[PDB]
């Protein structure tokens, strides 16, 4: 299809179909004035309604007064909506402003330091995030560029990441994408069709303790670099032993088909799938929604590439934290390094044309 | 999703319709052994025939000996060819090696310094290049990664550039794309169907003085940063005056339609289109084939944005050089800065299955 509805009980971009491209930006707030920030949230919501329907922001990209700057920067003229979704989230650091310290959710937990972390502070944290997903990367980039412009003076861009998954024009919808290590990635995940599993593992409930967050979710972002040239020198058997699945079909060891249920005891004890599986983690289950990245080459001639990992969950303490803790001895650790991190509370949806991002928090 | 043929009198990736994505790499050569370098060019050609047809390199991505690394890294399994083209070029620095000094073409000129240049030496130059274009970014990355792997020990990657979307057109029958300043870019180019114009302005000829280059072209690459904070506070009138075309339709000033011919005297004397047009440059004409990029933030609160400019021509001295010299007074200079540069000789095409990249030189 061509557009995804913006309004709902939940924000789009979580349980809605996974689009081909990502532009993820983290923002820091520069104003101390609560009223000015609320005004910004309203203006951003109005812009998002236009962007996600394939229209220009404000009075448009051309045809206004000649002596004024155009309201929209114009680089998406002639493109389609491209299934654009715009999803906003609030970082822990936002709650030190505007008198919000007692409204930080307990489920918005700070992450511990994990073994092997090498986090770049410049590509970590942030007061706010906007996740822009679309099938055309120019549509996503135009949305972030225009939100940043509207906000100039009240927010700045802290860090930015582009990503890619499948190209839907050429690749069937039911084919699992492969990551840059060459393995199928996403076989055993929560799907957007699974309403009850979303209620159990993804959406915040009123009884969880934070009423303004009901119908929201919690997001963990990790920029994970792969050591591509080292991986590519490993034997086929070494690569398959790291995961617990074969490379060609992606079946669990000792099984024949991709979607055959794993037998964990046949895998090596420190294989990635064995460590990450819910049965190894007291039932903990995540919605993964990440994207591959390739940024260029570093100063040594090596490919700067990896996985921009995104996970949504009902509570960070019972989702990401236990699972990532269990990966302390993962065989995959030889080939990856976590180099960026951030966490966000993703509020409930925009209910109708009069509602605005963050209305349950700000009032 | 279809394949573009690999063999021909010319290399594909020049006159070919412009694909959605770019992955460009420049390599330096680390071996002094001519025979070893020739062996590499042949192995690379064999791999390119597989990649451009959507097949894995060598013996495949899986199902070999358990104790060996796979011949193909595997991340393009199950994907279509996606109009992948692979175009090789040789830089001036190559010709100091392997006894090639006397074969360097005259048309492969070093560029002069231009006012306003701020060139990063680490993301400039290179002994050789591979331009990978495709509609699927994963297919383009897979191609460059596998070539680099095959070349381990004989070549190293010097610098690379990814382009997330095209800012050029060789197909005037299709919609012209916009650059990150919001203007259509590619209206007046050279089309892939204009055989006479390609022969006059793009392909090298025997008579030009370097026989091994007959059927090849010359490439200039320029990495250009855009001052988007400065641009985004400019008025609509200011923006349109810079180019000489209106923003919405992209018509020449005064006219109604994109493809109506420019009337240069109605444009400001420093307008980009007026300065760059062939009639302002003694007839000099280029094939433009560039892409947009964004490489994160700038560390000062803003998105980074730019354009990776690529131009093909029959002789650098009669194509890019005169045009860029004429741009010394361009209104656009207020909003851009050139920060990387490289030139390459792009050899003729691979004629058939027994031929190989660079065979006319070696
Ligand atoms: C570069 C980093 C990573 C790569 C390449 C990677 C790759 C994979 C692959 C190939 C699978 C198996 C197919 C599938 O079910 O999706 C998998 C499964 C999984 N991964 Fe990872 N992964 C990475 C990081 C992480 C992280 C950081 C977490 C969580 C903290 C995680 C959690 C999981 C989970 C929960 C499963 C499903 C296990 C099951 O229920 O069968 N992964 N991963
Ligand atoms: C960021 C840098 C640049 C931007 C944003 C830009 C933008 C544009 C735009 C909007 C047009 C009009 C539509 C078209 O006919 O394509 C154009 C035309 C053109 N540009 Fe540029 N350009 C840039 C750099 C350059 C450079 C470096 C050169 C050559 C040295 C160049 C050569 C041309 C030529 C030859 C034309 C066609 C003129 C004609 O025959 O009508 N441009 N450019």
């Amino acid at each position: 299809g061509s557009a995804v509805p913006f309004h709902g009980a939940h924000q789009a971009g979580i349980a809605t179909p996974v689009q081909d491209r990502l532009h993820f930006a983290a923002f820091d707030v520069t104003t101390e004035d609560r009223a000015a920030f609320v005004a910004l949230l309203k203006e951003w919501t109005a812009a998002a309604r236009r962007l996600t329907a394939g229209h220009a922001v404000g009075e448009g990209a051309y045809g206004g007064l000649p002596e004024a700057p155009p309201d929209d920067t114009g680089e998406a003229l002639g493109l389609k909506p491209s299934r654009l979704t715009l999803t906003i989230g609030f970082g822990p650091s936002l709650f030190t402003r505007f008198g919000l310290a007692d409204l930080r959710p307990e489920a918005l937990a700070d992450l511990p330091k994990f073994p092997g972390d090498n986090l770049d502070r410049a590509r970590s944290g942030g007061d706010l995030c906007v996740q822009a997903c679309a099938d055309d990367p120019q549509v996503a980039v135009h949305a972030i560029r225009n939100l940043a412009r509207i906000g100039f003076g009240k927010v700045v861009v802290r860090w930015s990441q582009l990503g890619f998954g499948k190209t839907s024009s050429t690749t069937p919808d039911k084919q699992t994408p492969r990551n840059l290590l060459g393995f199928k990635d996403g076989t055993r995940n929560i799907a957007g069709t699974e309403k009850d599993r979303l209620d159990r593992f993804v959406w915040a409930a009123e009884k969880d303790g934070t009423p303004w967050m009901t119908g929201g979710s919690y997001l963990v972002a990790r920029r994970i670099r792969m050591h591509i040239e080292t991986w590519d020198r490993a034997s086929l058997q070494e690569q398959e032993d790291v995961f617990g699945r074969d490379k060609g079909e992606g079946a669990p060891v000792g099984k024949a088909k991709e979607r055959d249920e794993p037998f964990l005891k046949a895998m090596k004890p420190d294989a990635h799938v064995r460590l990450a599986h819910p049965d190894s983690n007291g039932g903990a289950t995540l919605l993964r929604r990440g994207y591959s990245f390739t940024d260029g080459t570093d100063g040594l001639g090596r490919l700067d590439a990896g996985l921009f990992f995104l996970a949504y969950q009902r509570d960070i303490r019972t989702g990401f934290v236990p699972v990532q803790r269990n990966l302390a001895t993962d065989a995959l650790n030889e080939y990856i390094q976590h180099v960026g991190s951030a966490v966000f509370a993703v509020p409930p949806g925009v209910r109708d044309a009069d509602d605005w991002w963050g209305s349950t928090l700000f009032g």
